[PDB]
């Protein structure tokens, strides 16, 4: 079996377990546990952290057999060269590529604010991006069933799970945007996926770290 | 030609643009100028940004006729694939994943401290942290030419200007690591690249905009 490790939260690490389950991998879990605060205890991790053998030890971490992988594009994209879920044309390249980076960009955004004590007084300023975000995210996919086009890439996982966190975070921000509501609702549709979103694995909430401002339970 | 946009300053563009100087590449730029103090003006990139038939408007931005790219590192993803600068092997396809998102990790990290107005006293907590990043790359590159492995791809371009912008920051940060050094030499050494550094082209200085406490001014 792979083994993927990361805090017992989602954090940035849903894609990844969601495309473990979608290409029915076999894989196992090691869920850090996070100290709580004012600590914020890590040593669940840091105990074995440098005791792993990878280049640059870091959550999260896929372990297959001899390699040992660590950044999360990094082991998505070992996934979907796994299981042919990469663009197989030129263009379906360039919109991976740019969905895959857009992605982390809105996320880090999201942390950025979430993770700031200023939170309370950061939120209604922050508010008022979102409809940009999603209008782009919304025109970008159009009428394609999937962000590259006709087929579901890894790509896709991480565009449904950055939605799904901003849908929670602003519940009726895709209302203006029914193309990216349906979306979220393919994916969700797919076999393994329905499937795992009913599974003792399956975990949703939450979304960040006992240090959070917002989705710290 | 083909245009690339990007503010006045280094930022995270030099590795784009040391990939179109060394892949020999027929383009133009467009380098958008900031207001000063307290003002900021970036009234010059704005009334264009949602005009040039961009998915995600952004800056960097490459358009190559048809064309349109955002996101740095699907910019030099885009380049890679046109002058087959990628791993050719599994093993390497992983190192460059790995590579490409640890050095913008490595990135922000640095621009996290310098756009901080508390810079100067964590400043000193960061240069604690420089050995061990340093090393882990040392340790990664190994004996190898290229990070990648046997030829140079398009993550030594990444991998230089990060190395070589803590280096700026941190002058003896790689005396304990040689390879480091040879790897930055070497870089320098290409054809392509020894020239251009020696052009009217070349933009070294400064890294940040002016809201900075490093590469100010
Ligand atoms: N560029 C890396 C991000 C890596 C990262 O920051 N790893 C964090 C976990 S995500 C982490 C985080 C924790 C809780 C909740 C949210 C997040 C988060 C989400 C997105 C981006 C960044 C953060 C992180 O910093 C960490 O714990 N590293 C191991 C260590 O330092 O020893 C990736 O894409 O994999
Ligand atoms: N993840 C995207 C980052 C995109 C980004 O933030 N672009 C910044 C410029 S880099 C930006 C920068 C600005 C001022 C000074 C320096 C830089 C910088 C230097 C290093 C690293 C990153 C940056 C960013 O903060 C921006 O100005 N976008 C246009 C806008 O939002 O409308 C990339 O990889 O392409």
């Amino acid at each position: 079996p792979m083994i993927l490790g990361y805090w017992n939260v989602r954090g940035l690490t849903h894609p990844i377990r969601l495309l473990l389950e979608y290409t029915d991998s076999s894989y196992e879990e090691k869920r850090y546990a996070m100290g709580d605060a004012p600590d914020y205890d890590r040593s669940q991790w840091l105990n074995e952290k440098f005791k792993l053998g990878l280049d640059f030890p870091n959550l999260p971490y896929l372990i297959d057999g001899s390699r040992k992988i660590t950044q999360s594009n990094a082991i998505m994209r070992y996934l979907a060269r796994k299981h042919h879920l990469c663009g197989e044309t030129e263009e379906e390249r360039i919109r991976a590529d740019i969905v895959e980076n857009q992605v982390m960009d809105n996320r880090m955004q999201l942390i950025m604010l979430c993770f700031n004590p200023d939170f309370e007084k950061q939120k209604p300023e922050f508010l008022k991006t979102i409809p940009e975000k999603m209008k782009l995210y919304s025109e970008f996919l159009g009428k394609r069933p999937w962000f590259a086009g006709d087929k579901v890439t890894y790509v896709d996982f991480l565009a449904y799970d950055i939605l799904d966190q901003y849908h929670i975070f602003e519940p009726k921000c895709l209302d203006a945007f029914p193309n990216l509501k349906d979306f979220l609702a393919r994916f969700e549709g797919l076999k393994k996926i329905s499937a795992y979103m009913k599974s003792s694995r399956y975990l949703s909430t939450p979304i960040f770290s006992k240090l959070a401002q917002w989705s710290n339970k």
